[PDB]
């Protein structure tokens, strides 16, 4: 029961008649469903991902420049040009200057100047359009069947969700089946965002924030850097020549920018997928079709020992390992009480009917206790195992 | 001498001590100088110019477009480019179209499309730099030496002008010299402007309007337009569809705001050189060396016969010429009074000393007579012409 | 002089005699000094250096994480040593974990986790304490000498300034000797304050501000870095794992804060020299045992010519230059008036008597006309090169 290795979960329980519970699920939490006469369930929402994005735009975040050119005239043999002005990878500015006779000059003033440098991109982040249609929420399910811990990871059912996929049949061996309603339509926000990659970094940022950064960008389909100035500086002229710096690497701004934003892992092993963090969802179960397996059995009216200690968990309830001998398939029966009296059972089992199916078996029990002290029992007759406990 | 002809007239009257005198020639206008013994002077502004000033700048009002293309990408595919999005004679419009399954696309929404189309000009103004140093002017000047209206062009002394050599000397033959030094043309409008070449016309404006054009424009050097989209129009997108035009030709709205301006001419004829309007230069004539030619000579004593009848300038001087058919080179006298008998000279002889030059001669002759009625009076003895004025 | 070609120039009154005359040298400028009968004096700053000055820190702006590894324990188990925890070459953090039954653990509880890396910079800034007695000056000083601006590079008066060297002669030919007194050791306000070197660029700021930076930093050559958390990130513990990135390259950030810093340049040929930007120095000059020359040769009466007509500085002064063919040696006069009569002259003469030495050359001249209308006069014969002036 994949809920009790989760540092943060929450119980719920259904009405006797209800039909359809109801759940929020999110990343790193997970939920238990309860209802009086049939197996407990867990859910968690594994991963929300999204396959195949496009670019829209890259963004250019180190520049570096080459091939500085250069041209000026004196103040009254007009306006300055340069054959660079005409190609778009030039980034370019054309200003005055003061001019004198001992430039070279022939009078006094306002001279005019060009320079322009070749602008070239380093690196750049990469903005994803995003396909409102592509988004995938991913599932995990299983009931309180009380195996152990080794055979969780292959008991567990991966349900996996979209607008297609509206609702999902969850079957469990034996034990009947569970129905399962997820809301994709409305469960986040995409089709106002990004989702924005550095080199094996990302995060979903919003678009209207994207277009209004101060940085050169490109189309994804290639094209031309087409914001280049704000990458770089131009000393202003010293009257012989003005000179151009690149304006450095911004790299560790724009991603002290970008930490508001939802984390993103693009998952290099499952195909290309780009796995959200922090993505929620709303569902809805439905219980009827689960039955309790074991109900025919008789009692284990024979010997039993803990192969775990009955220990405790951060979500307040005890668990434990038992195994029986000499056993039928057969039903453990569980209580916790105030003394070895045991005349009135306090405590409420998570898993709801303990059951061994073969003698050999290995058997995980979660039970609640009531506060204060109180004896856990587990078996009948003298061979009671019993222990202690404490709030 | 042309002073005569031109409508719009000054005197000038030296003091005996004015060894030098001073005068404002405003470019229209004529000037006539005067001194007690000495023969008077009319002189005159022809021209000013600029040789050969440097192109600023061309302005384009008549642009057409060769090429269009158009790139397009659905709702959420990216942004769209062209390869001449990159190329400098190219305008280009970056917008999103709608579109939908009518048109193609997957996806309802606004997609990405740009469009660019090949610019260039039909027809350009041409701006170019206002050297205040370069600037040439042109004087015209005459003494009142009496000859026909048919031998001024002949007779005329044409004295061109620097910002060297703003000391310049008219000789006149058998009359003696007389100097000018004339300060710079003083051009109180000409800084901080260009000379605007449209055609067979032009304009001399400041350069804050000119650079101010809403107008596309490059270097004189020739490079490429810098504000293309002032003439080109885009229509709102229709899917996968721009359409682009050119504005008009803007040649009337052009023409009709540079009204206010002074006009400039470009002397066509002779040189690649521009000849302005409404310029100011002021001037002193240093005019001690001139010199009366006849006063040695002897009374012309004969008959003498109106080539012109007295007339009225306009001036509030009357004209008149004289033919004379005996005697050797001698002085013709000229008197204006009230008596027919023996009279009192009253008016002012602006042709100063009238003489034959030979026996069969014909001799120009200009008086500022006194306000009123009076008799002007030419020839000594019996047979003097004398003719009836006023005022 | 020189002063002339620079944007920035005042102008410093002195009195008749010994006095010694204060002056400014802010690094851009260039200042002109004069007095009744002393010619003027033009000086400025060429550079304001360092050679050769100490490390005082290495602070690295993109670090580089290489080997990684981890130890984690069961709850009860008590805390994990690591080997490599002490080893000053790796940077570590010690956290709590989260574990239980999900993760092959006894007990269900918090886990103690340690996590290192090998920290190593991958680039850095070198910063290098200076101290005032290690500032070296270098200063240019000019009059009137009338050399070529073609030859000024070769003429011009080159005076090393070190604090540590003796104070220097003007040694100028025929105009007397100036000294110069300047508060060299002094001048300053960079204090607690030193040298920031980027790669080919560099900045100088005080050591608190860098002693402030949030950054890891080293003191000596090689030696340990003192703060290698500032740039690692261990990412919240997860099961038995931990995963810890780089911050990423802080350049741009870093570069940002310094653009309020005054900028410095690392020579490009004497390697060890840093080359400050916007020092100053005030000086005292000598400029009693300064003379003019020629005082006393003949006011010229030669036929003059201009070879640049009166100019702007830009100053509110005039500049000028004038050839003559055969006074060779003689005293080219100048003069200001109300009128061409020049009865008074009332500007200032800023080179106050002007020295010929040459058929070949103009003469280089300048002047300040007082405010309002007013006649320039060069020459004062007949032979008036004379312009009309205004404030």
């Amino acid at each position: 029961a994949h809920c009790i290795g989760i540092t943060d979960r929450d119980f719920i329980e259904g009405v006797h008649g209800g039909t359809w519970v109801s759940a929020t699920l999110e990343q790193d939490k997970c939920v238990t469903v309860m209802a009086p006469d049939k197996p407990s369930l867990d859910i968690s929402l594994e991963t929300v991902a999204i396959d195949g994005p496009a670019e829209a735009r890259k963004v250019c975040y180190n520049a570096v420049l080459t091939h500085v050119k250069i041209n000026d005239k004196c103040p009254s043999t007009g306006e300055a040009h340069l054959a660079e002005e005409n190609e778009g990878d030039n980034a370019c500015k054309r200003t005055y200057s003061d001019r004198g006779w001992g430039n070279g000059c022939g009078l006094f003033g306002k001279g005019s100047i060009v320079a322009c440098a070749k602008f070239t991109c380093a690196k750049s982040m990469s903005l994803f359009e995003v396909d409102q249609t592509k988004i995938q929420y991913v599932i995990r399910a299983q009931l309180h069947v009380g195996a152990k811990q080794e055979n969780w990871n292959t008991d567990i059912k991966t349900l996996k969700f979209d607008a297609l996929s509206g609702s999902q049949e969850a079957e469990f061996t034996g034990y009947g089946k569970a129905t399962l309603e997820c809301q994709v339509q409305t469960a986040v926000d995409f089709g106002n965002s990004y989702i924005a990659e550095m080199e094996k970094e990302s995060w979903i940022v919003d678009r209207q924030w994207a277009q209004d950064l101060t940085l050169p960008w490109q189309s994804g389909s290639g094209g031309v850097w087409r914001e280049m100035h704000h990458l770089v500086e131009f000393e202003p002229p010293h009257a012989a020549t003005i000179r151009v710096l690149a304006l450095g690497n911004q790299e560790g701004s724009l991603k002290t920018a970008l930490t508001g934003a939802m984390r993103v892992t693009k998952d290099t092993n499952d195909n290309n997928l780009y796995k959200l963090h922090g993505g929620h969802v709303s569902c809805r179960v439905k219980l009827s079709a689960l039955t309790l397996k074991g109900t025919s059995y008789k009692i284990c009216t024979d010997k039993m020992f803990f192969v775990k200690n009955p220990t405790d968990t951060g979500h307040g309830t005890v668990v434990m390992q038992v195994k029986v001998s000499k056993g039928a398939p057969c039903r453990i029966p569980v209580i916790v009480a105030d003394d070895l009296t045991a005349a009135i059972n306090k405590g409420i089992l998570v898993t709801v009917n303990p059951i061994a199916s073969t003698n050999d078996d290995e058997v995980l029990i979660e039970v609640n206790p009531p506060f204060g002290d109180s004896y856990i029992i587990v078996g009948r007759g003298d061979s009671r195992l019993t222990y202690q406990w404490h709030k």
